[PDB]
DNA sequence: CTGTCTATTGCG
DNA sequence: TCGCAATAAGACA
């Protein structure tokens, strides 16, 4: 519980390593053997008018009922898994935060990547943070701010960039969220895969 | 009626 | 290799 603490205006976020190289590099192993991620139309969204395969795959899991939709896509959870439980509870234990869901993505190399977006769902809990688990190559993650994004920016805010390492923890809270857009941009000479968990508490 | 704010490619 | 600008339109609300 050494954490660095991300400020800026309207962003708070902290960030952990929670395991060293050889509990992370298990937990890695495990989700490699027993993640299972979404396919075909499951793996579809649509952006701009126009419809895209996901650059990267992802997978849901959570307790039952709960619908998780972004971009035209709408994920339903499976049930939970031992190597998932086990990194919630420690999440919990060192955050004294609960989750009830888990949005999988596993950037395969440097050229996997996701845009830029906020984590504002409607099913998200008003209020509730966010705890993003990292194993695998590290990648660098990107915050920017709602009113710094276009050529002409109502102000311009300086970008928050972060190294998300094997093993960390990285917790976005309130008002994080409402305020900043983030990303995780292509990095060509990554060539390992990375897996990210975000854990959520979601609205049944 | 008003009026929207979002994955890739194409530059530089 | 990188980050930024440009990118439908109609079914909502």
């Amino acid at each position: 519980h050494s954490w660095r603490h991300i400020r800026a205006e309207g962003l708070d976020s902290s960030y952990t390593v929670l395991f060293g190289k050889a509990e992370a590099d298990e937990i890695f192993q495990e989700l490699e053997k027993e993640v299972e991620y979404f396919t075909g139309a499951l793996a579809r969204v649509q952006v701009f008018g126009k419809w895209h395969s996901v650059p990267r795959k992802q997978a849901t899991y959570g307790d039952a009922g709960l619908t998780y939709t972004f971009s035209g896509l709408t994920l339903s959870p499976k049930p939970w898994i031992p190597v998932l439980e086990r990194i919630r509870d420690h999440v919990s234990g060192v955050t004294g935060q609960t989750f009830n869901f888990v949005l999988i993505n596993r950037y395969k190399d440097g050229s996997d990547h996701i845009g830029e977006h906020r984590d504002d769902c409607r099913e998200l809990a008003p209020g509730s943070p966010i705890a993003s688990v990292s194993f695998g190559a590290s990648r660098d993650f990107v915050f920017r701010h709602k009113d710094s994004r276009g050529k002409s920016p109502s102000r311009r805010v300086a970008v928050v960039r972060l190294p998300l390492a094997h093993g960390s923890l990285l917790m976005m809270n309130h008002p994080t969220n409402t305020h900043w857009y983030h990303s995780l941009p292509v990095r060509k000479k990554v060539l390992a895969p990375r897996v990210n968990l975000t854990f959520r508490k979601i609205l049944l």
